[PDB]
C-alpha cells in the first residue's frame, strides 16, 4: 500500500484505488498502472523534475529503505498476475531488488523529490511507475 500526496491530488497504483478514489478520479491509465484522484486538503511531497537513474525506495516486506539503480521509463512485456493480464506496461523502470505484490505503493525518490511508485516485481527485480513526466501535478 501506498500514495503521493501533491497539492490537491492523491497518486495511487490503479489496481488498489478505492470506491472515493473512482468517485473523485481526475486522471487514469491503464497501461501506466496510475490513478489520480483529488483531495480537500493540500498535501506535501514535490514531484522531481530530472532524468536521475539513481535513488531509493521503501520495500514494506522487508521494513526497510533500499538504495538502487534503475532504467529510464520505457515500454516493457509484464507476466500476469492477480491484477493484469500479460502485457506491455508503459513508462516503467526497472531495478534489481526484493519485492512482494504488498510492496506496491511504495515511493522510489531521488535527490530532486518523488520518481515513481511499486508497481511490478518478479525474478529478483522490482518495476516503478513513473510520475517525473505528469508536468499538471504541480500545476493549477
Ligand atoms: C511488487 N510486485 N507487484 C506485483 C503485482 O502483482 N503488481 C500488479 C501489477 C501491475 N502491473 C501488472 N501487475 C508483484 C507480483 C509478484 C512479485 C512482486 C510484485
Ligand atoms: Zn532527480
Amino acid at each position: 500500500s501506498g500514495a503521493i500526496y501533491v497539492g490537491n491530488y492523491r497518486v495511487v497504483n490503479r489496481h488498489l484505488a478505492t470506491h472515493n478514489d473512482w468517485a473523485n478520479l481526475v486522471w487514469e491509465d491503464s497501461s501506466r498502472d496510475l490513478l489520480v484522484s483529488s483531495t480537500t486538503a493540500q498535501g506535501c511531497d514535490t514531484i522531481a523534475r530530472c532524468d536521475c537513474q539513481t535513488g531509493v525506495y521503501y520495500c514494506s516486506s522487508r521494513r526497510k529503505h533500499y538504495p538502487v539503480s534503475f532504467s529510464k521509463p520505457s515500454l516493457i512485456f509484464v507476466e500476469a498476475s492477480e491484477y493484469y493480464p500479460a502485457r506491455y506496461q508503459s513508462h516503467l523502470m526497472l531495478a534489481v531488488g526484493h519485492s512482494e505484490p504488498g510492496d506496491c505503493g511504495g515511493i522510489l525518490r531521488c535527490q530532486h523529490g518523488v520518481v515513481g511508485i511499486v508497481s511490478t516485481g518478479g525474478n529478483g527485480l522490482v518495476g516503478f511507475a513513473d510520475v517525473r513526466d505528469l508536468l499538471w501535478l504541480d500545476e493549477e
